[PDB]
């Protein structure tokens, strides 16, 4: 909190992280045990910020009992009286969104251009799921017969979330405002490579007025991550990150039957005709595939062109990647900062590696980069790739490589673009660029994927909900269909009269 | 159907069912290969009615195969078009009810009484999700500076159901129903003890004007129940059944991350305040434990009564318990039946011998029972049971019994009431009978349970959403919460004028 | 009856009508008192086929009590009860579909090719709101200190509709369903035009199972309608006529504080781009302008046409309606048949005049006709007109003429046409041609009407609501909507402790 | 702005208004013409405050057009852009909550107790439309044959409310909210007897940041009133007020075909059972009779007691009604303050005149009323009125008295009262004491009226919806309900294929 009263006077290789990170019962908690701990690192730099000391059992424990404690209280205010605790914490995230951003963009690499969105992106959040709050309700139906039924729309209990390091303050807050909302409470996990903007959101509820206890943050790895799956008194999960971990959890979930919500990775097709307004498309296909550091889970990373266009839009799109400054991402000039960490950096360049030994064609980057800039010497930096000459039936066009790497192939017809693109397990998200006004519907309508985005990319609106198909997982978040993963209906049927009886 | 077309002229221990029992691509299978197969009896004789034939994993395939082609054409049918042929279908079975109902009953075992009021829910449940048919829809919303969002509420695909043998045809219905009115194509799995009426359904479907191969069924136990968790191609998987079944479900669901509802067993709590008025309560007890010979998922097997009216409640309660009449279920006034099979029958009487060994007192029943018919003497009967001097530790008073055995325990105040009855990892269902206004909500409030029934037991209206908390599952079915179980919402997100770019 | 059994025989220039035409207490009345009649006619030849005997003050009280009687039963029973009855009306309009479309021709004079699809319209309107009467649903919210509220979705008692005589049956149908569904009682006002086929509808939903009186008609002209405004015992009105009426229905209920809702007429716009698709530019504006001889609320009768493409359009639609036959209306090979009446025919033949005086170059069309078959030489035809040269000062370019007379117009630019559309204070449905995506909804939104048509012209889907915007009128019919303007919430607020008073 | 400011040192007695209190344009308009004026009085002591200077025709036109420009912004600005305005606006009225509440009650003359609860509500209903206005939204439906039709829900316009004098802050408010969060501007004008605090909300919305012009404030009587009936370009009229009046503004509206709701006054009924909690019942009667002096819409002013507890309802009722403390509104413990006008409180006196003339018996109260302090000598006083041996028959009990005057009936059963309590023309809200839960709900079914309240009275909750059934008037404010009486359906049909035609 005084780190990020700070913030204004801070830079690129300046900061050193010395708070306790893991935090309930209202309060960060001392370390102790002696527990092997493990680097958190400055993605510009290479610089350690501080150790990260993962919870045990024992711990874990003490998170939940805090979190229920707060549960007891919090679910018996209405809507209304959560609602106005809610709108304040909002108010202070406001308050303070330029300071939150510079320590988001320390610990996680992004740009503050990016970073300044998801900030703002975090407090409406909040505020819509306020705003939603007083209008949460069952329904009153009348029965043949003089008999009514009515549910209750009630809370879950306390809820986990385990969360991913490309987006930690903003994924922190869409799983706790919907939760919130719904009269629950919440332990959440950060990744343990990032794990520090976390424990800001929680005490800023804490400032804002959340009964003790409400937002608890539990550090720490996998078996962390299991202990939560595993307890006996957590209601539910919501997890984010990969296909084969979110396996695992819904399985380590089926042992105490608990609520699951997957939002796993994705391997997005855009898809891109010849009537479209090519400039519009070369922007949609670098915002599909290049915001931080290329690391997001709906990126349109399999780009498809009809075969006519082809030649200028790799024209314009190459020129376009080569021009992104990789640099200080605390610069506002800046446009790409370090990949998250150094075994991530090695993978995406494995990727490319194995992509030109498969065939491809490199147009540009796929390379490790060092800026000119000597403080960023050991930063995970490599200069955005562009690949071509790709196949269906190659490693970078099936498998998610999450970097800076977009995929071109092209196509000649919809029939022919549709089969290739539904042609995966994934299904998160995808996207269309045409100007006749059927195709850009009916081809939305094909596509076999959770959002669709007609004419541009990667838009992120609160006011509609956002998950996956198939292999990509199930659940949503934002929008109005999401409080019905935070809260479940009880069906009371009242006889008016004298009992129906068979006996 | 030549068999059901039989019935009218058929009795207790007369038939016999020769038809073969797979069914896809709209035609009945002759099983062949001479896999092992499993008798099938008639519970009020003992008599074998048929062999059933388990599919493996070619036929399997081919039954979802067949349920794939035929969702590439209903998927494409708008609500107004699949409507107007499930209307059908429920006129169909509207007019063969009593036929239905009397096989039903030969499989089963329960009585014609309880059998026309299954049949009767089974073509209103088809009703009503036909009725919700052409009222599916998504959103419209408008978005910060001139964008807009659209969401489709989609189906899913292919749906795998595995049924119970308590209720075999309504049971069918009540996954049949909402997943065809969603769009989507449907392979389940009966019970391999009542195969036979399911096949029934299936047919009337087809005659009603389904795409052919819409509806197919799969017999067989287990193993055939983990193909079909396993097949890549299934999108959904809904259960019905017990705790330990449903847990490993959901673990061989998460390896293709597939969409899961379950509804597992009970041990529902039904309080019984001293200002109820007696007579109803009577009634509401009876009614919660013994519809159906004891083998119902919502019964209030766990009778809490206040501590003054005990002796009275009890004394009635006996009574009428003993005059129940056992014996030929296709008698109008028989109220009781054979159990489904032996081992059931032999379980819920050891259930009743190891109650008597840690303490508890038999006040009726509890016992093998040989009805006078001679036609009966081979049938799974046994009299139905009241249990008294019961404690909360005992085995029968935490387990679910799934026979005609009511446990009584007196009890002294609303708060103690109210923790004995939540000290569970079950949760159903539950119920209360009390006069006072406030008295009602608030211990209906307080009971963690899908379901509270007020001065009443054991209704089902089709209007209303009916499934577990806790460890009884989740998902629902009935009401119109229950669409969202069997279709997706995919977000559109349209941009109107130029691209914002970073790039 | 016994006419509608009879149709199969029957041809132009051959039916009379006998029976009584006043229908309340689920009976025919016998006319009485020699009030004035009025006589009613066969468009396509002029023949008179009874005389219309009009309702007084008694008549419409009768009509009313009869209504208020089977209101307190019909509002008794429960959705899944009313709806099971509607569908059961609906099935009968089906089996006599054929018989009830020719009939509504020979009154009405519209072709049997579009009669058929009206009557579908009816009977499909009636499966729609059957469908929904089981979901009609309040809220159940928790309030804050314990407290919570419900809400009661409740009828409102006897509604009144005010017919048209343009689509008859239909129109009857569209207002006794959603009244029906929702649990009212009905008396209907056909036009004194049209009142035959009104009352086969009231005796369907009798012999589907309807508590008696529950569907009444009263025939007559503005008196009889003033009397229904006037009645203290209806609670609402519904109008379907013009601007000049639909106001002093509004004045007249206005004195017992009834629910209104109004669909008054048009002078609705259609716009085609340079962009578009020709020739289904050119079926959306005949489809905009000559259905049911022009004489349709929602016709495009001002068609606006992109300066470059206009020639080319006028050619073709010229072409197009002079090809149009106009002759008998039970032939399926015409697509006009005669006007409503003698004094409509001269009042559009009247505009057509007037327009010559004011400028405007008559294309085609425009004057009577005398069709070759000499049974027909007496009925109401003219030939189907199209204008040109026209100004928005215009008197045909600014009122609604209700028939078969379009204003063609060119423009420049679509800020341009997008103010001469909306400079009216009609406002009811509009159109657009185009191709580009945005331009397609961005002039959809820009428009002021109730409907837009993106496109194409002139779809009905039950599916979504209908109705105007501006002067007109207000309400809507069809749609989830339309259940609120025939239903009422209350709110019951419950009090869970003691109560907080100041006194 | 600077007389609210001033307000922690003002005291009864001590304040003038000098301030222009016509407003649009985002500022205060000075008075000219010398329009005949009006005083505006202090009810606790009879000064003068300020005189109210009337708006004619040209006045009214420019609010209209100042309120039509502001909208062509509002109306582009999505739901989270309005939301955030609304937001800060309702922030700005919580932080002068204090003051504004003092200058309430200087001008009405209820009492800071019950002011404190009104300008708490109006800042919680603009905070609650907020959170309304980003999950605002129409539907997406999937139509027969790839087609697909979408409904934009959009603002109506220029909305213009007609206020009553009773609470003055808050329906001002009550209406600005939906109206603003739904995209419409607005023109509203006070009762000319409470002129003052209505443009202090209109200047904090703007220093919240409204588009300049947004909400204006015209003062005036009925002439005033009737202008902005009458005007061509206000799309809508919402009025409070009397029943009489309401009919007046319906058919001025009529000429306009005007969006209009009504909320009229009422004549509600209290059912007190012998079953009920005595003192909860006392409580209920007397919140239901004596806040704001009597001057409440919804007080049940007929209360009606079973016969057996009559005698000690009367006893305890007439006690609490004599201690009820009659004085200076800004102090604490007063607990009723002026009546609103000396014409009112001489109307209220002439009512209690006539009904002892006409046999009813004064329990208490019912008289002219001078206090102690000397500043209150010519203030509008009265003490708080019991009446006793009432009929149904009698003036008092079938007019809106709108003072405090309660009239007590007795009653034998529950069909009786049902009946004695419905049989009027008025049906705003209603009450029910008993512990039974079926009666209670029962009767709360039974009763005809918009409200029923429960074991409590006079609860006002922002989360759900408020309006009358029958001659109370119709429409709604509160709740998600009234978000359609502020907002409209556009529905827009895209054919996705070519044009099916008959031409």
């Amino acid at each position: 909190a005084q780190l990020v009263d700070s913030m204004p006077s801070a830079s690129t290789g300046s900061v050193v992280v010395t708070d306790d990170l893991n935090y309930w019962g209202g309060r960060r908690i001392k370390s102790k045990d002696g527990a092997t701990t493990e680097p958190v690192f400055e993605p510009a730099t290479g610089r350690v910020l501080c150790q990260m000391v993962p919870c045990g059992a024992e711990e874990v424990d003490q998170a939940v009992q805090s979190a229920q404690a707060a549960y007891l209280k919090w679910s018996k205010m209405a809507g209304i009286e959560r609602s106005r605790v809610m709108l304040e914490a909002a108010r202070i995230i406001r308050e303070r969104r330029d300071n939150i951003a510079k320590l988001e963009v320390i610990n996680n690499g992004k740009t503050i251009t990016e970073a300044e969105y998801d900030i703002d992106a975090a407090w409406q959040c909040i505020e819509y799921y306020a705003g939603l709050a007083p209008t949460l309700s069952g329904q009153h139906i009348q029965l043949p017969g003089g008999a009514f039924a009515y549910t209750r729309r009630e809370p879950l209990g306390v809820c986990a979330g385990i969360l991913a390091w490309n987006y930690p303050f903003m994924i922190a807050a869409w799983k706790c405002a919907p939760a919130l909302a719904c009269g629950n409470a919440v332990v959440f996990k950060p990744s343990p490579m990032t794990p520090v903007t976390g424990v800001i959101l929680a005490e800023i509820f804490h400032e804002a007025g959340v009964p003790v206890g409400l937002v608890n943050v539990v550090q720490g790895g996998a078996e962390t991550g299991s202990l939560l799956c595993h307890h006996p008194n957590v209601a539910k999960v919501s997890f984010t990150g990969s296909v084969p971990t979110g396996k695992k959890v819904m399985e380590m979930s089926a042992k105490t039957v608990k609520h699951v919500t997957l939002e796993l990775g994705g391997k997005s097709p855009l898809l891109i005709f010849k009537d479209c307004e090519l400039e519009n498309a070369v922007r949609g296909a670098l915002m599909a595939n290049f915001l931080t550091q290329g690391q997001v889970c709906t990126n349109g990373t399999r780009v498809f062109v009809q075969r006519e266009i082809m030649p200028q839009f790799l024209e314009e799109v190459v020129k376009r990647t080569k021009a992104i400054v990789v640099g200080d991402p605390l610069l506002t000039e800046t446009r790409m900062g370090g990949l998250i960490s150094k075994p991530q950096l090695d993978k995406v360049l494995g990727f490319v590696a194995q992509a030109k030994k498969e065939g491809a064609r490199v147009l540009c980057g796929g390379e490790p980069l060092t800026p000119s800039d000597p403080k960023l010497k050991n930063g995970y930096f490599m200069s955005p790739c562009v690949l071509d000459n790709c196949r269906d039936d190659m490693t970078c066009v099936k498998e998610e490589i999450f970097g800076p790497v977009m995929s071109v192939l092209p196509f000649d017809t919809e029939e022919e673009v549709l089969q290739r693109a539904n042609n995966t397990t994934f299904g998160l998200a995808s996207g269309v660029f045409t100007r006749d006004i059927s195709r850009a519907h009916r081809v939305a309508a094909n596509l076999e994927a959770g959002t669709c985005y007609i004419n541009t990319y990667s838009i992120s609106p609160v006011e509609v909900p956002f998950g996956g198909y198939k292999m990509s997982g199930f659940g949503r978040e934002n929008g109005q269909a999401t409080v019905d993963y935070y809260s479940q209906l009880k069906t009371v049927i009242v006889e008016m009269g004298d009992v129906d009886s068979l006996f």
